[PDB]
């Protein structure tokens, strides 16, 4: 059979933890669609278009990975992609179970499947990544060199 | 004896999960006062007056339920209502135990009693409800038809 | 109205934390029935009869508190006592939510209400109490003097 | 592609919660192998052979589900089945993350994927199921009629 | 040996819970540096300078306690103080483990050590403290009299 | 100043996670006493004497680490060692906070300090280690070669 899985997120920016999940999920499912949510309410540091370019630079080499943005409901993005799985990361839960439970009513034949990144990525926080970068600290332990470049450029252009 | 219980919350808007707690709590206590907190700091989607009308439309049929707003301290609302119980919902906790623990010093003879909604309401998040509704998605699985109407009207009037 | 609440537990032995919950719950409900579960599978340190005497010595002075044992299903003990509330303690949950959720199917009109003991009793563990007492350490910070006597006698009679 | 997933567990007995996970997982993966672990150390109420018959009676109608026992390491059962996924249930975690984390070292190309059962099965505990059944209470809300029969027979034969 | 420990935080304002940790940590380590983080992003109620004065008024009597502000990276504040320990409070964790885990990469020879305040301070929330004070409620159960004065003055000057 | 810290545990057997905590704690405190608890009630796989030899083989090279057994109360072992700190590991808590909270009453001037092992050891479970070893699986990812030898010998001698 052919199974498409969606991995949605704000990805502000894509971290080594997100990337590791992408590697892992994409070896299981036929197609893995990385869905970059507009996330207007969260006031993301990078624009949607920047977040797509960031993610594409890191992920473009995976042959069965598509990176796409969405501005609307996850329901509509999942159906559009003929997807029967939503992948989400769990690190060692409030939000995730609510989201999954509500998606059981909104997308009744879609399965949310929780995956866990490698040990070394378990403790990466996006908020802490952005904060460190905005204070001029390097986050190359947490994001790829291409992403660090984007962070440096945006912080410099902000100040 | 006569026991009045207060069930306070932002209720932005009242969900089927809140409503289920109201049903359950009001069959135990003589009077159940639903206290709608102004919650100015949270920047609620609906105004206090709208949140009261919303809640009254859903709850008015329960004979021992009162719906009232408050703009001040919970302590003052609880005393005003001669209440010896504060009801709060727990779903499967940081905030709730802090709030209860601090209320043990502020309201020493008042008992916080935690109740849990039916299975089907365990995963409803208010934040997700508002977000879905603001993106034009229906939330009738999570709120009553009267509440969906309010949501549709406010989203239309916002845009 | 008249509301009877059951507070069930193994109580091996009744701690200051259990006692504090009893005080608190019994000021709210008309009758509070402390239900001592036989708990055969847990292999309790004290026998059921000893656990009843222990609890009665501590609680007998509360006029609306009954202490009773049960060897069967909680369902049958709750119905017998015309109870519409089960009180359980929460300290800062796996077991408690499963138990409550399963009781929603077994006892559909009964409400489980979770209460939290005073600050100073939040960290008492029964297992640690028994272990300390079995090693000859005093647990008077955690159980009343009458209970310490029972513990000392049983540990001496064991060895 | 062809993806085999293993869903291992003690299954003492298979509950409606396990069954729901099986339904869900087996609509995603090509083959879903239910692995019944011997679990000698847990002293299971039913024997391995009984647990297999129990599970087969409930699951035999699913065309891509295999029910098999294993007495050895999960590693060996997973490899035997050419499986690249281990499915595990999460309800609203200590054990599960340890198990998954240790399996990342033991089975480096195998992905543990956590799934969550429908709302109505979120609160079923196996321990509580067995305890109720051993006290003569019906657990038909928690296990299928075929499983209730097995429970009744074993409890009667124990006493 | 000589061991300096840093206890960093927003301290908006210093509570009795923070103060208790300071007392406890400073009896173990030779020097305890209380690091007041600028925390611009959190939009703190008090300015950095106010938060330093607040903390100094309460803590100045401890002979081996230094109170200092920092506007940059924790890494730079920790190195500046020749510190090999970061002290953090735990009450009965998401943020704290991420922060500690990320600090293992940023400060590889520095140990994060988690301490827990006395029972009576376990449930104090800073957010609730500020909210109560902004509504005109007294928080003397949660902060020292000197801190209550600062809160009263700032709330009066805000309105 | 001179500060002795105790790190107590069952250590059945000492894992790479325990060892990492020992390394970390012993670079901070002047003396680190590893206290091997008899733990009779837990029915440990190795005897106390075996657990001491196991731990000494791994830890003997650390100059400020002492490995000692204790059969009585932790209180008595801590006082004997003039210790003002108890070190405990946290991985990403019920037991640990109860233990610490009860120790606040039993050892009022002693501080429990929680430390967290490196990323790669966060998911090691002792129970899973023993179970794997008893089924004939290698646990060299989780324990040092010297410990694997002990495990192999004991499993062979059991069967
Ligand atoms: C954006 C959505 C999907 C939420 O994703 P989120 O903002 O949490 O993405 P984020 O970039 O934070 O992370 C992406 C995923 O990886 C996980 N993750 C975070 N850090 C790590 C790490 N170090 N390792 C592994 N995984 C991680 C996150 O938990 C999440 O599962 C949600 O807002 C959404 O779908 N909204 C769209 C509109 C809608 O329909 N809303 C209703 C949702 S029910
Ligand atoms: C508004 C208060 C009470 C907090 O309530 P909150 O904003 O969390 O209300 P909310 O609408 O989110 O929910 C109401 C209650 O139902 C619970 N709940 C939420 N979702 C669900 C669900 N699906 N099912 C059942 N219960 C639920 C909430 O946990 C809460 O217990 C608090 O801010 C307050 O009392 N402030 C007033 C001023 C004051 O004195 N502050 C000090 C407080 S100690
Ligand atoms: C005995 C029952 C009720 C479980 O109770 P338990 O053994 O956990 O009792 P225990 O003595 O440990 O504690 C009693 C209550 O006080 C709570 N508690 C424990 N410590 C403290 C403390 N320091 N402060 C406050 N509360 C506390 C416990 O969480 C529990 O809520 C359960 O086994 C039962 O009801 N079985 C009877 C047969 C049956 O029908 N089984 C099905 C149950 S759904
Ligand atoms: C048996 C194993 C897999 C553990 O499974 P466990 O005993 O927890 O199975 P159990 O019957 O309890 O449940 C099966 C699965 O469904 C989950 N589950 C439990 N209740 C529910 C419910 N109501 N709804 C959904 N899922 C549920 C469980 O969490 C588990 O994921 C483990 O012991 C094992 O694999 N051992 C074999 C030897 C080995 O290699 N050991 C090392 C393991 S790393
Ligand atoms: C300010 C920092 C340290 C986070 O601290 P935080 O804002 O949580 O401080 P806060 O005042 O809330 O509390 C201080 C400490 O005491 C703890 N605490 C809170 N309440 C209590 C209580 N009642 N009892 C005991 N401890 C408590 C907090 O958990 C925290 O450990 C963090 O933002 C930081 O270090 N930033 C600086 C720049 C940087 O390098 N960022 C990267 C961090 S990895
Ligand atoms: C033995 C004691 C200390 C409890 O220790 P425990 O049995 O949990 O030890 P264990 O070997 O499991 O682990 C030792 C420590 O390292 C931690 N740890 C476990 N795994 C890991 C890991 N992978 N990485 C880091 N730390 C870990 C444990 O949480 C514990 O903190 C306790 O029983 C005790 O002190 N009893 C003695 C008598 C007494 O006075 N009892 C009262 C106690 S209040």
């Amino acid at each position: 059979s052919m199974v498409v899985a969606v991995y949605p997120g704000t990805f502000d920016p894509l971290t080594r933890g997100h990337e590791d999940l992408v590697r892992r999920a994409s070896s299981i499912f036929d197609t893995l669609v990385v869905g970059v949510a507009d996330s207007r309410a969260k006031k993301p540091f990078f624009s949607l278009e920047e977040r797509l370019k960031i993610a594409n630079e890191v992920l473009g080499h995976y042959p069965n990975v598509k990176v796409m943005g969405f501005t609307g409901l996850l329901k509509d993005f999942v159906r559009a992609n003929d997807a029967r799985v939503i992948v989400r990361g769990l690190r060692a839960f409030e939000y995730e179970f609510q989201m999954a439970g509500m998606n059981r009513y909104l997308l009744p034949d879609v399965e949310t499947m929780f995956m866990t990144p490698s040990d070394q990525y378990q403790f990466i926080s996006g908020t802490i990544v952005r904060e460190i970068a905005q204070l001029g600290g390097d986050v190359s332990k947490f994001v790829f060199p291409s992403v660090e470049k984007w962070l440096t450029e945006k912080v410099a252009a902000m100040a």
